[PDB]
């Protein structure tokens, strides 16, 4: 079971519709499958990647799902089981992962279990909840509202994110065991692992140990089915996120270094992404060991503003945050529609718009809402023009790393590659490769020891010939380019 490889999220809902009624679903990814992955390593037609996230895909009142009322029904919207096992079939024949979101941390108010819990203080499935004694208090700021208790006819029941969003009681033994279940059903039906909410809140902050107990019993009894992959989402520092790796989680979003690599990126100077990556590495390596811990990198995801917008929509800044994210260790994770540069900032909605596939309209594309944003801004027909576009970029960059799996398994050492430039060393004991990125619009030098050197990657069209004086070797980088040279 190779878990290392690039992932690809997917919205259902926006990525292609197979029977016309503009809502994306399981059958449409099926047919743009060759998209994302062939099956055939010496093709660079598709993206390459080797996984697939689908966000939630269960039955649900809302467009996004994460307030689940049936965990054993897929949402009729995307299609149905059927088309769930062809896909899982499809992808598995090409050696994709099919990983899902699990969003068993709260049910959605109108699941049944908190219908019947709600409206019966003796109900069989009151303890499924959190209901309240002491203080109502509320603590507030960030993106949604405010307050985490709620009220339910009999009685205030705990809600961190939204009244419509009960937490479920992890204190529950038959809560843990009813969730295990959920999950090993879906393993059953052919899914390789679970997207997962790392943090629990129902726990008070006497039990924050319990968490890490939770996901070990998780990961443990799930894995009596098969062996499996789980990545989890914790919003916060690294010094936080460290221990998942060792109670349950093969991977963790890099949400920190997501932010440096965006500044820098952005600022056209390596400070910031330096510091922060020798922090972060460091403490995952200190708490937890080189070797033991998938990182999981990226730039954005389906809860924030796209990467080029960030980038004040600056295509070539896009494209060298690509490179960056891509040549790091681990997992990148690539939110789809990234990879044909599409934009997005502010409601949750706007960033998930419809997946661009044509210039105009064409069969397949979704229209659930309109694509303000999208349309006639870019589309995979338009990139498909050129092979220096950025979704050609993100090909060669995921073909190049599946090529050299040493940037998945390999060290980094950042180094000095100059003012305007990222540079590192991805390497292990038989590859020792040095990775230069030049973050602004002007050509940059870089100067390496004179010595057996071969150019491995060049990100753009241009070429790129050393010149050696005084026993070293030099290469000039044209603006936004990434290189890779090995030293042998
Ligand atoms: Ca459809
Ligand atoms: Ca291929």
């Amino acid at each position: 079971f190779e878990k290392h490889g690039t992932y690809y999220e997917i919205f259902v809902r926006s990525f292609y519709d197979s029977d016309g009624d503009g809502i994306g679903d399981l059958k449409g990814i099926i047919e743009k499958l060759d998209y994302l992955n062939d099956g055939d390593p010496e093709t660079i037609a598709d993206l390459g990647v080797n996984g697939i996230w689908l966000m939630p895909i269960f039955k649900s009142p809302s467009y996004h799902g994460y307030d689940v009322t049936d965990y054993y029904k897929i949402n009729p919207d995307y299609g149905t089981l059927e088309d769930f096992h062809k896909l899982v079939e499809a992808a598995h024949q090409r050696g994709i992962k099919v990983i899902i979101d699990l969003p068993i941390n709260h049910t959605s108010e109108r699941h049944p279990w908190f219908l019947k819990a709600s409206r019966d203080k003796n109900s069989e499935y009151r303890d499924y909840y959190v209901w309240a004694g002491p203080d109502t208090d509320t603590k507030e700021t960030k993106l949604d509202g405010g307050r985490v208790w709620h009220y339910s006819p009999t009685g205030m029941y705990y809600g961190y994110f939204w009244s419509g969003m009960p937490d479920l009681n992890y204190n529950n033994p038959e809560v843990q065991e009813k969730v295990i279940g959920i999950a090993k059903y879906w393993l059953k039906q052919g899914v390789d692992g679970f997207r997962l909410d790392g943090a629990m809140h129902i726990f008070p902050p006497a039990q924050y140990d319990k968490n890490f107990t939770w996901w070990e019993k998780f990961r443990q009894e799930i894995e009596e089915v098969k062996p499996v992959y789980l990545v989890g989402e914790v919003w916060d520092i690294s010094e936080t996120v460290a221990p998942y790796f060792k109670y349950g989680f093969d991977s963790t979003f890099n949400f920190k270094l997501a932010e440096a690599v965006i500044a820098t990126a952005k600022a056209g100077f390596p400070f910031g992404f330096n510091k922060k990556a020798k922090h972060i590495y460091g403490v995952y390596d200190r708490e937890v060991g080189f070797g033991n811990y998938i990182d999981a990198p990226f730039l954005t995801n389906h809860d924030q503003n796209r990467i080029l917008d960030q980038l004040g929509q600056d295509r070539n800044k896009a494209r060298v945050a690509a490179s960056i994210y891509l040549t790091l260790p681990g997992n990148p994770f690539i939110y789809y529609g990234e990879e044909i540069g599409m934009r997005g900032q502010g409601p949750h909605e706007v960033i998930r718009e419809p997946f661009q596939w044509y210039n105009g309209s064409g069969e397949g594309e979704t229209y659930w809402e309109p694509a303000m944003y999208n349309d006639g801004f870019t589309s995979v027909e338009q990139e498909e023009k050129n092979l220096d576009s950025l979704l050609n970029h993100y090909r060669r960059l995921i073909h190049f790393r599946n090529e050299n799996p040493v940037f998945y398994t390999g060290k980094i050492e950042i180094i000095n590659g100059g003012l305007n430039v990222v540079a590192f060393r991805r390497y292990n004991d038989k590859r020792d490769l040095y990775v230069y990125h030049n973050l602004v619009n002007r050509p940059v030098k870089i100067k390496v020891a004179s010595g057996n050197w071969t150019l491995l990657f060049n990100s753009g069209d241009k070429e790129i010939t050393p010149v050696e004086d005084n026993n070293k070797l030099m290469y000039t980088i044209p603006a936004y380019t990434t290189i890779v040279l090995e030293k042998e």
